[PDB]
């Protein structure tokens, strides 16, 4: 079996994506922001504090015949941003664009950061890393993706990205209508549980290939693109009146100035990031300074292929037993 779904920006910048997910039954129908960088589904609820709740919508599971609570059970998790949340964990039917999987885990946030509570549009993540990850205990529980591998078809999902625009995510088939030229296909290692790759190098604008190894992961739950502080300083060397901020915490450009692609290396392949997608316009209304959309990875530990890059491509993630990631231009 296959499933398809839409998934659309959230706002103007695409600073996240929400998908339609059925939960429960009757269906329940809530926007989960889907995460390749985390693997737990957690969910707005009637059991979520009160005043942390700001226009989402919440999943009821007293109002599902299909809703049982897994006891005992309970779930913590911190984002890389600093995010967070917890509560207690149900299992329930979950549906995505067809796909129907039963008795999968669904986390009731009781308590949610202030980030969550001010973003109304999310009504909360599916994280679709590997199950290593999840953080329900005593007893660790599966991903979406992993409960529903032996039905599907094939073991894939794959991500298409909208530029300021809807896109898809299809599980357990490649559309090969979707993409221009071959998929590429490179090594992923699990060992910290992402999907994590090696980049082969890297350009900035029509300059010449950098060929360097850049180790870093495929995470559709992050916005930008960070990088190391080597390679985000040639890049934004090449514009006009960029600089390093501290009060604002990235680089910064003069929001007239043009921005130049970035190329980065997949095995022998290029994939080309028009300059617009770098573009995360003012610091604050009304300001002539913006926001870049490649960062240093200096604070943060690891590199990360944000939507950024990951919307420049049609993107497999193949979860067969030994696991590859996939990137075609698009
Ligand atoms: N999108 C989930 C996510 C967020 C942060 C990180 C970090 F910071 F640990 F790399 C990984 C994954
Ligand atoms: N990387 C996971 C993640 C995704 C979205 C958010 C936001 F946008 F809701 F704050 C926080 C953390």
């Amino acid at each position: 079996s296959t499933g398809s779904a839409t998934t659309t920006p959230i706002d103007s910048l695409d600073d996240a994506y929400i998908t339609p997910v059925q939960i429960g039954t009757p269906a329940q129908t809530l926007n989960l922001d889907f995460d390749t960088g985390s693997s737990d589904l957690w969910v707005f609820s009637s059991e979520t504090t009160a005043s942390e709740v700001d226009g989402q919508t919440i999943y009821t599971p007293s109002k599902s015949t299909t809703a049982k609570l897994l006891s005992g059970a309970t779930w913590s998790i911190s984002y890389g941003d600093g995010s967070s949340s917890s509560g207690d964990v149900y299992t329930d039917t979950v549906s995505v664009g067809g796909l129907t999987v039963t008795g999968q885990a669904v986390e009731s946030a009781k308590k949610v950061s202030s980030s969550f509570t001010e973003d109304s549009t999310i009504d909360g993540l599916l994280g679709l890393a590997f199950s290593t990850l999840n953080t329900v205990s005593p007893t660790q529980q599966k991903t979406f993706f992993d409960n529903a591998k032996a039905s599907l078809d094939s073991p894939v999902f794959t991500a298409d990205l909208g530029y300021h625009a809807p896109g898809t995510y299809n599980f357990g088939f490649i559309d090969t209508t979707a993409y221009t030229g071959s998929i590429t296909y490179t090594a992923v290692s699990t060992k910290q549980g992402f999907w994590e790759w090696t980049s082969t190098g890297y350009a900035v604008g029509s300059g010449t290939f950098k060929s360097t190894s850049i180790d870093g992961i495929a995470d559709t739950g992050t916005t930008l693109l960070y990088l190391p502080a080597t390679v985000v300083s040639a890049y934004w060397a090449q514009v006009s009146g960029a600089k390093s901020s501290s009060s604002v915490g990235g680089y910064v450009f003069p929001c007239s100035a043009t921005l130049p692609s970035f190329t980065f290396g997949v095995g022998s392949a290029r994939i080309v990031i028009p300059g617009d997608y770098i573009d995360f316009g003012p610091i604050s209304t009304g300001s002539s300074s913006c926001f870049g959309g490649i960062q240093s990875s200096a604070g943060i530990g690891i590199n990360i292929f944000g939507d950024v890059a990951l919307k420049a491509a049609f993107v497999v993630f193949n979860g067969a037993t030994t696991p590859t990631l996939g990137f075609a231009s698009k």
